[PDB]
């Protein structure tokens, strides 16, 4: 009943601009924000800052982080499939990133750095399979919007946000998860274990001219491709 | 429906040669053993051996570690409950420990030995809640048997037994997770977030003495506590 639509993108290339946008054009859409706060501020349900503590010491973290940050993101998505657009018109519901990226992207890319030994990677894939077959089905997306930016025009924006966590990423590390998107989203090449993603429509969206002078046609393709959905 | 039973107890107190004379004393009786095997071989569902990881140096490898315990006994205690015990006349279901050994004994004794940082302990315990709440109801406790024994006779046991893994735990390590059992079962003082469980009925068997001479009124004991459930 509820359309869901995943916006993929590289570290900074506009994805929480993008989304600041869509609940303007119409009333019955809604986000779910990567829950960045809960990683920053480590609570139950003056914390620690595990976000923080992956970029010092990634070979130490990684495992950590990477297990936590898909855990809160499933709870997250789950609250906003069970709250109040559950009882909209014509609902959807936009996630800034999805189970899939956390996996195929940014902990694929940490286990091939040698940032997760065979044993984390191993108990990490165990977990994403179980929670997914627990909660798959409820999370499953309808279409893919893609925000396709170069990893130098990435490397500018986190210096134009300034969010102190990542100031010290390098553009080596940036371009590694480009090429894992490009596979992914563009080339289609990248394999998954979840057959009805070679499938899911694209929308790519080529953002690394200014948000100002692209706006109006960015919307416009948007409105046309959740037509076809 | 299904009667459900914790049997609780230090390293080599005797839980599985417990166990091994349960299911012939009645057709009915099932066991679910705690799974080690997942823990000594990682595989998905020639792997690493995460135990041995944690006690080579646990303070990297605990949280990760009390971690996939958990979700693994979760896991194989679900199993059981839904499997053909399901059907049986007076069905009677024995767990190799619970969920609540796992953080209120071993997670918090890692805890305040440094083992876990805060970040880790407040993951743990965030992680520990979720999970409980989604399953809970179906693993609730009806009783627990604790099988009392002293630091020392555990000690002699692990010598005894010649698992790999714990031929280099310490007495003063034993003693510990002594204390922890003593303060839980005995004098009933230590506080969980699970109010059912002050309540919950619990017999104690001295276990000290040889398991040949002490067989009989052992078995007798047991039958007797489960007549009273
Ligand atoms: N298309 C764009 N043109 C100019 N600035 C942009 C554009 N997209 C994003 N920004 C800016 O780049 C930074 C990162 O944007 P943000 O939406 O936080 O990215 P993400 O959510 O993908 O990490 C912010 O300073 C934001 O204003
Ligand atoms: N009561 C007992 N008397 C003599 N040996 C025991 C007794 N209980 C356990 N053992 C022995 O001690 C070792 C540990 O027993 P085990 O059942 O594996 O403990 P646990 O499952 O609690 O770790 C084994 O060698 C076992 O034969
Ligand atoms: N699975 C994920 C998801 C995201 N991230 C990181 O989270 C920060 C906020 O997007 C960004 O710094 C980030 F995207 F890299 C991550 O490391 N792993
Ligand atoms: N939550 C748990 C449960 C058990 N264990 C450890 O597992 C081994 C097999 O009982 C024992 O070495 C052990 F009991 F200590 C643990 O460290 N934490
Ligand atoms: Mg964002
Ligand atoms: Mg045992």
């Amino acid at each position: 009943r509820i359309k869901k639509i995943s916006i993929e993108g590289n570290i900074a290339a506009g994805k929480s601009t993008f989304v600041n946008i869509l609940k303007q054009l119409c009333e019955d859409w809604e986000v779910v924000p990567e829950p960045v706060a809960r990683w920053c501020n480590v609570q139950s349900t003056n914390g620690g800052n595990v976000l923080q503590m992956m970029y010092e010491k990634p070979e130490r973290w990684s495992f950590t982080f990477q297990t936590y940050a898909c855990l809160s993101r499933i709870r997250a998505q789950l609250a906003s499939l069970n709250g109040k657009l559950k009882d909209a018109e014509k609902p959807v519901l936009f996630f800034e990133r999805s189970v899939y990226s956390d996996r195929y992207i940014f902990a694929s890319n940490l286990y091939e750095s040698e940032c997760m030994n065979e044993t984390e990677w191993t108990i990490y894939q165990d977990w994403h399979d179980w929670m997914n077959n627990q909660f798959g089905q409820s999370l499953e997306l309808d279409g893919i919007i893609y925000l396709q930016a170069t990893p130098e025009t990435c490397l500018h924006r986190i210096y134009l946000r300034g969010r102190n966590e990542e100031q010290g990423i390098p553009l080596e590390y940036l371009e590694k998860l480009h090429y894992k998107h490009e596979s992914w989203l563009l080339h289609r090449t990248l394999k998954t274990n979840f057959d009805y993603l070679q499938e899911v429509p694209i929308l790519t969206l080529d953002v690394n001219e200014d948000f100002k002078d692209k706006y109006e046609s960015l919307v416009e393709k948007v409105k046309e491709f959740l037509s076809t959905l």
